[PDB]
């Protein structure tokens, strides 16, 4: 057909830019981290394969002081050790086009799929991270500090009890960033308050903002249903600086070929990343495997983290929308 | 069969030590109590130790 830079398989001068444009296109960003530490590097790169290693930390000394008075003696004081995990993800899917269609519509081949598939893994972080936090975060006694609900069909979401979540955090505030919204919500907020649009670039419009605040329209989020019609939201709010990736690499990251008895040819991408907060500590009970982790599993059950209190940081808050 | 994963030895990892930070913010600095004036610098050091002057 065509030059067909993926379709006669140049395997450089494509995987590169998709990966990078995949990076700046999706948002998020931020909000979240920006080249993690090298940790996830070790993690992620050969050699040293994974699975996930486990990294320690000494929390600081800490006591009384004692009373300082002659005839007796003082008694010394220790410290002590932790630890901390992270995991290890891999994933892929195929194509199934025909080349017909394939560049038919593709032509000219550098940015036409290319974009596309960025496009795609774009939507697929913003599902599978999202989707990290979901079950655990909100499920324990142990963060609960960080959960707050309006719940049980009195509150409003707005003006107020926003406020008070985002002070759930009571020494430190103004780490904040982003607010994670559903449409709905979001809905009820231009039918109110201020939301008030700020226009950044120039010449480009525009973020919303709630107050200093990026709000983040997203598609997939949690919802729940109850009897009597009534609803349930989540919309994290977090903005915190941050989570934490690093990229990795596999081997043959671009792989082209064909069918000769029936007639296809289809395309394959299957990359490595590392991606968790830091954040809770994870642990391995009562799960399958091994390894990656999962989807489900990967989030229904069984965490386990220690700091605590602050600097996590997320919070959540499940509100009705307003009538 | 496969070469199959299951089957080859993986090792495990490693990295330095980090210290942690413990975390209540202290300051309640300045106030009282600060920028002391000199009565204190005649009880402090010696000569003439404590306990305390009038």
């Amino acid at each position: 057909a065509y030059t067909k830079i993926s379709d006669v398989i140049v395997p450089e001068l494509f995987n590169p830019y998709v990966i990078n444009t995949t990076t700046q296109l999706s948002a998020f960003f931020q909000s979240g981290i920006a080249a993690t530490d090298d940790e996830l590097n070790a993690l992620a790169k050969k050699a040293g394969g994974g699975s996930t290693l486990n990294m320690p930390y000494w929390n600081d000394l800490d006591g009384d002081s004692q009373v300082l008075n002659d005839t007796d003696d003082l008694v010394p004081q220790k410290i002590n050790a932790g630890q901390d995990k992270a995991v290890l993800i891999l994933r892929g899917n195929a194509w199934s086009s025909h080349d017909l269609a394939a560049t038919l519509s593709g032509s000219d081949p550098m940015q036409a799929i290319g974009s596309r598939v960025a496009a795609y893994w774009a939507r697929e972080m913003q599902k599978i991270v999202f989707a990290e936090l979901a079950g655990v975060f909100s499920n324990d006694d142990m963060k609960d500090n960080k959960l707050d609900i309006s719940g049980t069909a009195d509150g409003i979401y707005s003006a107020e009890t926003f406020v008070d979540a985002s002070y759930k955090l009571g020494d430190h505030e103004s780490l904040l960033t982003a607010i994670g919204m559903h449409s709905a919500t979001m809905a009820s907020a231009v039918k109110q308050d201020l939301i008030e649009f700020v226009k950044d670039s120039q010449s480009g419009i525009r973020f919303p903002t709630y107050m200093n605040k990026r709000v983040i329209v997203d598609d997939s989020m949690p919802v729940e249903t109850l009897e009597d019609g009534t609803k349930v939201f989540t919309s994290y709010l977090f903005g915190a600086g941050a989570l934490g990736y690093a990229e990795g690499q596999p081997e043959v990251p671009t792989e082209t070929a064909r069918n000769a008895l029936g007639s296809q040819d289809i395309l394959i991408n299957r990359k490595h990343f590392v991606l968790h907060p830091r954040g809770v500590k994870f642990t391995e009970n009562a799960m399958a495997g091994t390894t990656p982790t999962d989807e489900e599993l990967a989030n229904g059950a069984n965490w386990q983290r220690v700091y605590d209190p602050k600097k996590i940081r997320i919070v959540q808050f499940k509100h009705r929308l307003q009538a």
